[PDB]
RNA sequence: GCCUUCCCUCAACUCACGGCAUCCAGGAAUGAAGGAGGGUAGUUCGGGGGAGAACGUACUGGUGCGUCAGAGGUGAAA
């Protein structure tokens, strides 16, 4: 088929980049390269209205069509990268996390190898706000 | 305790005895304050100060390699 057929009957260790904040949810497909793809998902095209873009429901219901596609390029295996936010931003991930991870396990995807990978500096420039905060 | 004898006074000059040759005023000042100043030493002690050279990710932008439809952002939106 169009994916394994020099890799066929062995696993293939994928790579995926979930992205959670509090505007979307981002599920990415990699393949241990990162200089090719086969799919970009957003949250907002599965579900519309901006606040449950980034809602839990948003990424479960994405995720199938993770594991849709990836049947297809010969993808079995997934090592997963867990990233939160910007180093101007916090250090927190939005809702959309833990929800994706879980979506992919029980539609029959292995998992192994999942790491924190996230942008924090040693320091950066000046963090977006005030002296006296938001209010 | 003391005298004498005996061992018999070491740091390259040290100890004992003698010649006589020299040179030539000099030691008579209160003390050293849990008062001040200074010296020396531990390659002491420290986000102390100046200079010169590298290092770290992130933010932002650009470039290249891929993907494809929404993305920013909010209480909700724009």
């Amino acid at each position: 088929f169009y994916g394994s057929s020099a890799a066929k009957d062995e696993l293939v260790y994928g790579v995926v980049h979930i992205y959670a904040s509090f505007n979307d949810t981002f599920v990415h497909v990699t393949d241990m390269s990162g200089r090719e793809t086969f799919c970009k998902i957003t949250g907002g095209m599965k579900v519309k209205a901006d606040r449950d873009e980034s809602s839990p429901y948003a990424a479960m219901m994405a995720a199938q069509d993770v594991v849709a596609r990836c049947k297809e390029c010969g993808i079995n295996a997934l090592h997963v990268k867990m990233r939160a936010t910007g180093g101007v931003g916090t250090r927190s991930p939005g809702p959309g996390a833990q929800a994706a991870l879980r979506a992919l396990a029980r539609a029959g995807m292995k998992i192994g190898r999942i790491e924190d990978v996230t942008p924090i500096p040693t320091d950066s420039t000046r963090r977006k706000g005030s002296r006296r905060g938001r209010r």
